């Protein structure tokens, strides 16, 4: 169930030293995806894009209905994302609970790549580096 995912966060100086900065924090994988580790560079993912290369991470800020008009369900969000080569899909749920009833209904056939939910403290500390809008990469385990 609990998904592990540790974030590090790549910051280049002029001079060519890099540094970079890891974090853990938890979620769950939802059944409407794998169970299964990934791992890729973050890439979010906002509402003008979902509605119109491969291996990354899809972050998805949901947020409340009325200020979220949509072209997909939370499910259908998370399918676009795995037609467009993700490797897996996080979604901040902080926003909408109701997005994990839906996520967690048992699919006849389940997408083949995680698809996890993160809230409360943990989404709050992946969002402040998705949302820095530097080099970052996502690594899902479950133990």
């Amino acid at each position: 169930d609990t998904a592990f995912v540790e974030v590090v966060l790549f910051e280049s100086s002029p001079n060519g030293d890099y540094t970079t900065y890891t974090t853990g924090l938890q979620g769950r994988f939802s059944r409407a995806g794998a169970t299964i580790s990934a791992e890729g560079e973050i890439v979010q993912m906002h509402p003008l894009g979902l509605c119109n290369e491969y291996g990354w991470v899809g972050v998805v800020k949901l947020e409340q209905p009325e200020l979220d008009p949509s072209c997909l369900t939370v499910l259908g969000k998370a399918k676009r994302a795995v037609q467009r080569g993700a490797t897996a899909v996080i979604f901040d749920v902080s926003e909408n609970p109701d997005a994990i009833d839906q996520l967690n209904q048992v699919s006849e056939d389940p997408l083949k790549r995680p698809v996890v939910y993160v809230k409360g403290a943990d989404a709050v500390k992946l969002m402040n580096i998705v949302n820095k809008q530097k080099v970052a990469r996502a690594r899902i385990q479950h133990r």
